[PDB]
């Protein structure tokens, strides 16, 4: 019924954001590596 | 009931953290541009 | 039952995730904080 059809949607939905949440996690942790890089060399640089 | 509460908070905290997550995601892929734009404009004064 | 159950796993698998977003949120905040600044000196310098 009507509880058992919003605990169902609540699955998906959680489903949904775990992935979203690895994807950014992982992008953030990789881009936050080169932009240290970069900094890096222009300070070294001025 | 008691478990109608339960699947109501569920509902509310997951409804919380996906618009928090959503937030940050918009403001990690603007803020990723905005600042490889500054490193490129230094890249090249440099 | 499998219902009450079903509940019981999500609600702790979005508590989970709540507290990995909000380590994500704050390291995220902390390092443009400072990515920020980094650039501002550079600019500031030329």
């Amino acid at each position: 019924g009507a509880l058992e059809e919003k605990v169902e949607q609540l699955g998906s939905s959680l489903d949904t954001l775990q992935t979203r949440f690895a994807r950014l996690l992982a992008e953030y942790n990789a881009t936050q590596m080169k932009m240290k890089q970069r900094l890096s060399q222009l300070e070294s640089q001025v």
